[PDB]
């Protein structure tokens, strides 16, 4: 009986096996526009992915990952509200089964169809499973996706997703450019917060991009034909695989932009 997005496994019990649930600095949170406040001391930010090297995609039952190696400084974040260089582990993304929900976080309680999470690891660490364990180990971009005209540079992990449909099933997926991914704006947001699917962990500076970037109604569909379940199990299509906006507590939602 393990955690996922169902009734009887989603956010609302995440709970029961992780206590951090209910902590002082959970994401994702909704970014209230007007109570955001400009930040001139934040930097631009700094994301450097001429050299990055994708290598495979794996459907892992609660999304897909998109990996990279990251065995090197290739691909890397920093400045922003960033101290040092963070190293692109993956990204996945999380999506509803309509286009009115799916986002993580939200704005002024919009939801968005989808969130891009690239995530980043801090290398003072050494490894990724000891930056987890740091108040500054990871670094997450996020990225709001909008239904309207096709991403070109998100087509390439579109069509390999009929090669893996369900849970541990995995594809070569080498030579993938993240670039493509992003908004022409890197204005943002940020905050201290979480992991949001279990552990859970308080590791994480969100950087949450203001700008969506545009996806089209096939493109979104086309992810919401994946399963949660393994190979030859009941389907459970993947969708709704987001969870909702925590409690703020005593945090700061910082904006990089007047
Ligand atoms: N949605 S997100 O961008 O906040 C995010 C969530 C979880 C993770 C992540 O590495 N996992 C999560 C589950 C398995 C796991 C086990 C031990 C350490 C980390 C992890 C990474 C990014
Ligand atoms: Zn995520």
């Amino acid at each position: 009986h393990h955690w996922g997005y169902g009734k009887h496994n989603g956010p609302e019990h995440w709970h029961k096996d992780f206590p951090i649930a209910k902590g002082e600095r959970q994401s994702p949170v909704d970014i209230d526009t007007h109570t955001a406040k400009y930040d001139p001391s934040l930097k631009p930010l700094s994301v450097s992915y001429d050299q990055a090297t994708s290598l495979r995609i794996l459907n892992n039952g609660h999304a897909f990952n998109v990996e990279f190696d990251d065995s090197q400084d290739k691909a890397v974040l920093k400045g922003g509200p960033l101290d040092g260089t963070y190293r692109l582990i993956q990204f996945h993304f999380h999506w509803g089964s309509l286009d009115g929900q799916g986002s993580e976080h939200t704005v002024d309680k919009k939801k968005y169809a989808a969130e891009l999470h690239l995530v980043h690891w801090n290398t003072k660490y050494g490894d990724f499973g000891k930056a987890v364990q740091q108040p500054d180990g990871l670094a997450v971009l996020g990225i709001f996706l909008k239904v309207g005209s096709a991403k070109p540079g998100l087509q390439k992990v579109v069509d390999v997703l009929d090669s893996i449909k369900t849970k541990g099933k995995s594809a070569d997926f080498t030579n993938f450019d993240p670039r493509g991914l992003l908004p022409e704006s890197l204005d943002y947001w940020t905050y201290p917060g979480s992991l949001t699917t279990p552990p859970l962990l308080e590791c994480v500076t969100w950087i949450v991009l203001k700008e969506p970037i545009s996806v089209s109604s096939e493109q979104v569909l086309k992810f919401r034909k994946l399963n949660f379940n393994g190979e030859g199990e009941p389907e459970e299509l993947m969708v709704d695989n987001w969870r909702p906006a925590q409690p703020l507590k005593n945090r700061q939602i910082k904006a990089s932009f007047k």
